[PDB]
RNA sequence: AUAACUCAAUUUGUAAAAAAGUUUUAGAGCUAGAAAUAGCAAGUUAAAAUAAGGCUAGUCCGUUAUCAACUUGAAAAAGUG
DNA sequence: CAACCGCATTTTTTACAAATTGAGTTAT
DNA sequence: AAATGCGATTG
């Protein structure tokens, strides 16, 4: 009966309201179930559901993949030990047993406590000879004497267990030996090519300074310092930078207008270098060759700090170096500290809590914190200089297992492994027989395109089996079908053709697909000359000409190229106008030219008989990215081109998929024509019909063939694109609407109004680092920053703009930001954009020019080049750039302005439209005699601006900190305003409801900018106007608004004290506990990490999280007698024990000690369960041992508006000064509330005192802080707050005893239905 | 409002990998003195676990989504004022 | 007991698909 | 990245 629903959808809330034809919210009586006094209770139909945020699947994913990593590493070790098992059984009966029981205490061990050899003397001997595992590694690599099998194992297992990364393909083979001759060779060739001016080797110690432990940049700087008359930006400088691993740019050297940047580790190096050499002349090739030849002996200089002539183990040897220098410098540091500051020796070398050397080795101090702690001790001392030198290089007292070993490629560890196996296979036959297996254990790696090696029980797996063997690293290629697996990896994610749903989409770089795009764009190009009377299409012949002559010879085709190279040359038109394209064609035959460069056979690419082949090739190049498998897939075409061409095709790789199928573009045929879609795009006579037209033209049969070709609420919502949080909001919104419908007797509403709320330091620091380094700027060396600092908006913009004004061509001052202006590129009055994309730092905003538009044309002229530099450094995005420059395109036209304004009130967000479609499809389910949908319910969607402006305009002020009522209030107001709008302007249905020259632009602007004026009585537009007291619609005359009564109605609704705020109860899920592993200590609070690892002996976890609490009434044994005592208490069931408890609850509880459990009184109490006690005082159950505040403080509207105005028109100021007494009154309110439900006496006293101490402060400040006070009374978890400078610590409630005798309240989603249980009765 | 294309930014979801960290144990502490307690010597490494665990036993799975109460259901979700 | 103070696994790389937003060309 | 449920210290 005559009601509409208002809905405010948030990430943590859904406000809901029900309104009647005159904007009142009903008040109904609802039955109360349970064993309580109340049989019913009256409720207003307004409220809000609150809930914790929905989470992404990310954390779960990281955990799952980490899991798989651990189990596979374990299996690696197991494979190794299975190889060693028998021959180790002849040396040491129990070696592996001692290894796998090493973690146990002596009390629990089966065997002697010394793992390696099993006796004290031999193990002390071992650790004396090999203080680190790398000593053993190196000796086992270099030495030729037979070694103990157990040590061999320890070496191999250490290398397999920490095998390094896989970011470099192929193999490395360290050769640091000829860096001097290689540098001299580069200098040599360069001097051959530049006979005119040579560089002189000059005994420059290239080895020392390139293999130095600095960064590539500094090594460059220093190295080119030693070369006279040469600059780091010159040719040889850029070359050196290349040999180092940096990406330089060579265009300024070769007078090139096109960027030429080369990175020797990028897989595109061969073709970028071929590009460049084809531009500059191949006589330069031997230069870049030298760059590689050096780059190879120098690649790994940062890990291998040792001559490769002394060892085959440069890694283990460099680690031994770490150890020895650590030793020497430790002895020295000790001596020094003894001499000069002995009183500080203890703190440094004993106290583990201080971050000294003791804290460094035995405490929890990191190398960084240790260096930071001991830096002043060193530079203060004497005899220390080299230790500071080692400190700034981060090389002082290094361990061997360190955060920075992530640079080690697996090829190194593989080198040493191969070496050891080669040494000791001479003595152990089985090592020879199993050399390859072992190397494979270190080598093998499941390809990402295979996924888990599942067998029907992984929801995540997709791989397929060529055979039903158990899969090992040695039978992987024979048992796993890698081709089918790599196929499914992509085809399980790729879209099908929506027009032909049983057809797969073509590769985006398919030749056919690009012909389709080129022709689909070209077929709507029109042209005019002087003679003709109308613009005409291109004919089939003309299109084939434009394609064969321009598109198949130029990578990109410009309009100029079309006017000069076709129209002028082939049609003798000195002038012509082009209508269907701007500047240059968007589509292009990129793949045609890629394959032209590789295949060098244009007639092959033009031959239609090869179409299929070529498609299949580009499919392959797209589907797979493992070059080995691409080769396998291209073999069948190995006869069509020479070997080298096959070599180059291998490396050609494409990514991406289109939107349409091959059948669609060139498969389906028109019955009448016999022509495919592409046939029509190529030639369609006088009508040059589009893909869109072809697919919808009833004279052609494509559409009918397509139509011929053509689930639950929760899956549907989960399938949407968007934040899982807002999705949680959406589902909850649908369930709310369902309940309200039921509340209204299953009558559906007249309208449903929905509003959706809109909407990091490391990312920033990275942005600036890469953009600055690309920009060749020093501002980072000049002004060092730290991640967190860049949360400052103005500092971030300062760095994004290279410390420069964005509208003027002058520098900025880091020390003067407070004096500068942040300015919106397109002003805020049109685009409500707060992000960096629309903001700029400038000395003063006025120098942008006009305030009503894009930055003026002067500015564009003066700063355009600089903005381009920022774009190419990615320090601004394309959006920001185009917006900045729009004044050279007339800036903001009037139409664009009207556009922005209606975009401010009309919701265009896709996810919101999905919400509206869900609701519409749930509410409107019937079809009229003509099979058209009957739209009984109208779903309106509004942007936040309407209700916000409404609140400001009519002083229905909002303060979100006082309580949660504002969610509900917003929902109510959305219902009111939405229904009023649609009642007043029914045509605007098309704009706001779901379902199916320049002067007019100004009219739209003014119109949408004044749409909300039918609410006011007098309006000033910036002359005055006036409006009646009663607002109707003209055509119907129906009353839409009545300013005599309706505003007062709103005030009555906002003032209502009882508003149904419901915190959603939720079983907690996720981690069993905190992840930290604490040391052993006596406490039942420590949870075993494994069944048999008693934490009193081994330590364990703390803080398990309660999945849900349970009410238990039973008896407990008491004292030695074990006399049974009746109890009623709350037992937290932890996530880890939940499944056990649900399997059999009586056995679970009995094991916990409870006897004679009354099974029918067991009550599941998830987090946030609601309980009432005493004077309406409420608590929410956050845990089994802690409670949260459960009450809302309904502050009178007059105080809400007062606080709003005081915290921030002469009349309203007068109101503040006239009603200052409200302050004291407000506090009275709070005080009462607290003394009645918060029960935090001390904290309340500190509030009263701290306030009385600030009754002489400005009223603005006092109000702003009274607002702070409300977190003392807020619903939910207690929290700390500052009144002024008086920090009030939180007073939380950690008992939950009272709850057991309170009234439990089971709430509906709306809270309107309640079941109340008097727990006193149990 | 839809569809294809261009350029760009963002978000979601997935797989394969790396390095640390932590926790027990092993790296014979030494002299004094009865005892705590002093004095000095040392330290850098390794094994193993890294959600307890599960059955489907895979080199798989185990932290997302979804959840008032009562009656019905496996479950979804229905029926109840 | 209540007030009070402390604590919480971290980081790095590769490969891939789909939406969505927002500036453009063409169409239903 | 908080903040909020818990651990332990203390008063
Ligand atoms: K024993
Ligand atoms: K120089
Ligand atoms: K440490
Ligand atoms: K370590
Ligand atoms: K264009
Ligand atoms: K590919
Ligand atoms: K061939
Ligand atoms: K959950
Ligand atoms: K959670
Ligand atoms: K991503
Ligand atoms: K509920
Ligand atoms: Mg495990
Ligand atoms: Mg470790």
């Amino acid at each position: 009966k005559k009601y509409s629903i208002g809905l405010a959808i948030g990430t943590n809330s859904v406000g809901w309201a029900v309104i009647t034809d005159e904007y009142k919210v009903p008040s109904k009586k609802f039955k109360v179930l349970g064993n309580t006094d109340r049989h019913s209770i009256k409720k207003n139909l307004i409220g809000a559901l609150l809930f914790d945020s929905g989470e992404t699947a990310e954390a779960t994913r990281l955990k799952r993949t980490a899991r798989r990593r651990y189990t596979r590493r374990k299996n690696r070790i197991c494979y190794l030990q299975e190889i060693f098992s028998n021959e180790m059984a002849k040396v040491d009966d129990s070696f592996f047993h001692r290894l796998e029981e090493s973690f146990l205490v002596e009390e629990d061990k089966k065997h002697e406590r010394h793992p390696i050899f099993g006796n004290i003397v031999d193990e002390v001997a071992y650790h004396e000879k090999y203080p680190t595992i790398y000593h053993l590694r190196k000796k086992l690599v270099d030495s030729t004497d037979k070694a103990d099998l157990r040590l061999i194992y320890l070496a191999l297992a250490h290398m397999i267990k920490f095998r390094g990364h896989f970011l470099i393909e192929g193999d490395l083979n360290p050769d640091n030996s000829d860096v001097d001759k290689l540098f001299i060779q580069l200098v040599q060739t360069y001097n051959q090519l530049f006979e005119e001016n040579p560089i002189n080797a000059s005994g420059v110690d290239a080895k020392a300074i390139l293999s130095a432990r600095l960064s590539k940049s500094r090594r460059l700087e220093n190295l080119i310092a030693q070369l006279p008359g040469e600059k780091k930006n010159g040719l040889f400088g850029n070359l050196i930078a290349l040999s180092l691993g940096l990406t330089p740019n060579f265009k300024s050297n070769f007078d090139l207008a096109e960027d030429a940047k080369l990175q020797l580790s990028k897989d595109t190096y061969d073709d970028d270098l071929d590009n460049l050499l084809a531009q500059i002349g191949d006589q330069y090739a031997d230069l870049f060759l030298a760059a590689k030849n050096l780059s190879d002996a120098i690649l790994l200089s940062d890990i291998l700090r040792v001559n490769t002539e002394i060892t085959k183990a440069p890694l283990s040897a460099s680690m031994i170096k770490r150890y020895d220098e650590h030793h020497q410098d430790l002895t020295l540091l000790k001596a020094l500290v003894r001499q000069q500051l002995p009183e500080k020796y203890k703190e440094i070398f004993f106290d583990q809590s201080k971050n000294g050397y003791a804290g460094y080795i035995d405490g929890g101090a990191s190398q960084e914190e240790f260096y930071k702690f001991i830096k002043p001790i060193l530079e203060k001392m004497d005899g220390t200089e080299e230790l500071l030198v080692k400190l700034n290089r981060e090389d002082l007292l290094r361990k061997q297992r360190t955060f920075d070993n992530g640079s080690i490629p697996h090829q190194i560890h593989l080198g040493e492994l191969h070496a050891i196996l080669r040494r000791q296979e001479d003595f152990y036959p089985f090592l020879k027989d199993n050399r390859e297996k072992i190397e494979k254990i270190l080598t093998f790696r499941i390809p990402y395109y295979v996924g888990p090696l599942a067998r029907g029980n992984s929801r995540f797996a997709w791989m397929t089996r060529k055979s039903e063997e158990t899969i090992t690293p040695w039978n992987f290629e024979e048992v796993v079908d890698k081709g089918a697996s790599a196929q499914s990896f992509i085809e399980r994610m790729t879209n099908f053709d929506k027009n032909l749903p049983n057809e797969k989409v073509l590769p985006k770089h398919s030749l056919l697909y690009e012909y389709f795009t080129v022709y689909n764009e070209l077929t709507k190009v029109k042209y005019v000359t002087e003679g003709m009377r109308k613009p005409a299409f291109l004919s089939g012949e003309q299109k084939k000409a434009i394609v064969d002559l321009l598109f198949k010879t130029n990578r990109k085709v410009t309009v100029k190229q079309l006017k000069e190279d076709y129209f002028k040359k082939i049609e003798c038109f000195d002038s012509v106008e082009i209508s269907g394209v701007e500047d240059r064609f968007n589509a292009s035959l990129g793949t045609y030219h890629d394959l032209l460069k590789i295949i060098k056979d244009k007639d092959f690419l033009d031959n239609e008989e090869n179409e299929d082949i070529l498609e299949d090739i580009v499919l392959t190049l797209t589907l797979f990215e493992d070059r080995e498998m691409i080769e396998e897939r291209l073999k069948t075409y190995a006869h069509l081109f020479d070997d080298k061409v096959m070599k180059q095709l291998k490396r050609r790789r494409y990514t991406g998929w289109g939107r349409l199928s091959r059948k669609l573009i060139n498969g389906i045929r028109d019955k009448q024509s016999g022509k495919t879609i592409l046939d029509f795009l190529k030639s369609d006579g006088f009508a040059n019909r589009n893909f869109m037209q072809l697919i919808h033209d009833d004279s052609l049969t494509f559409k009918e063939d397509i139509q011929k070709a053509q689930d639950s609420l929760h899956e549907h919502i989960a399938n949407l694109a968007g934040s899982p949080a807002i999705k949680k909001g959406i589902l909850q919104t649908v369930k709310v609407v369902d309940e309200l419908v039921k509340v209204m007797g299953r009558h559906k509403p007249e309208n449903i109004v929905i509003e959706m709320a809109r909407e990091n330091s490391r990312e920033r620091m990275k942005r600036i680092e890469e953009g600055i380094k690309e920009l060749g700027s020093q501002i980072l060396k000049e002004h060092p920053v730290e991640n967190t600092q860049l949360q400052n908006e103005k500092l971030y913009l300062y760095y994004l703009q290279n410390g420069r004004d964005m509208y003027v061509d002058q520098e900025l001052d880091i020390n003067r930001l407070s004096d500068y202006d942040v300015d919106a590129i397109v002003p805020q009055s049109f685009l409500k954009d707060d992000s960096i994309d629309n903001k700029v730092l400038t000395r003063s905003d006025k120098n942008r020019g006009k305030s009503d538009n894009v930055p003026s044309e002067e500015v564009v002229k003066k700063m355009k080049n600089y903005w381009r530099q920022l774009l190419n450094a990615k320090l601004i995005t394309q959006r920001k750039f185009d917006n900045l420059t729009k004044a050279e395109r007339g800036g903001l036209s009037e139409l664009d302005k009207a556009g922005f304004i209606k975009r401010q009130l009309v919701e265009t967000r896709q996810i919101t439209k999905h919400v509206a479609q869900i609701l519409d499809s749930r509410m409107n389910t019937k079809y009229d005699e003509n099979d058209k949908l009957i739209r009984e319910v109208k779903v309106i969607t509004l942007k936040s601006k309407l209700v916000s402006d409404f609140r400001k305009d009519f002083q229905f002020y909002k303060v979100r900190e006082i309580n949660n009522y504002h969610h509900a209030h917003d929902a109510y107001l959305n219902a009111v305003v939405g229904t009023a709008l649609i009642k007043k302007y029914p045509k605007l249905e098309s704009e706001f409801v779901y379902g199916d020259e320049i002067g007019k632009a100004t009219a739209k602007y003014f119109f949408y900018s004044n749409i909300m004026n039918f609410f006011k009585t007098e309006i000033t537009l910036a002359e005055i106007r006036k409006r009646p007291l009663i607002e109707t619609n003209g055509e119907t005359g129906e009353i839409v608004w009545d300013k005599g009564r309706d505003f007062a109605t709103v005030r009555k609704v906002l003032s209502m004290p009882q508003v149904n705020i419901v915190k959603k109860t939720e079983v907690q899920t996720g981690g069993f506990s905190k992840e930290s592993i604490l040391p052993k200590r006596n406490s039942d609070k420590l949870i075993a990490r494994k069944k048999d690892w008693d934490p009193k002996k081994y330590g364990g976890f703390v803080s398990p999280t309660v999945a849900y609490s349970v009410l238990v009434v039973a008896k407990v044994e008491k004292g030695k007698s074990k006399k049974l005592k009746s109890v009623k208490e709350l037992l937290g069931i932890t996530i880890m024990e939940r499944s056990s408890f649900e399997k059999n609850p009586i056995d679970f509880l009995e094991a916990k000690g409870y006897k004679e459990v009354k099974k029918d009184l067991i009550i599941k109490l998830p987090k946030y369960s609601l309980f009432e006690l005493e004077n309406g005082r409420k608590r929410m159950l956050a845990s089994a041992r802690e409670l949260q505040k459960g009450n809302e403080l309904a502050l009178p509207s007059k105080y809400v508006n007062f606080l709003y105005l005081a915290s921030h028109n002469e009349q309203k100021q007068l109101f503040v000064e006239q009603h200052k007494h409200y302050l004291d009154e407000i506090i009275e309110q709070i005080s009462e509330f607290s003394k009645r439900v918060i029960l935090a006496d001390a904290n309340l006293d500190k509030v009263l005192s701290a306030y009385n101490k600030h009754r002489d402060k400005p009223i603005r400040e006092q109000a702003e802080n009274i607002i702070h006070l409300f977190t003392l009374t807020n619903l939910g978890a207690p929290a700390a707050f500052k009144y002024f400078d008086t920090t009030i610590d939180r007073k939380e409630y950690r008992s939950t005893k009272e709850v057991l005798d309170a009234t439990l309240i089971h709430q509906s989603i709306t809270g309107l239905y309640e079941t109340r249980i008097d727990l006193s009765q149990l």
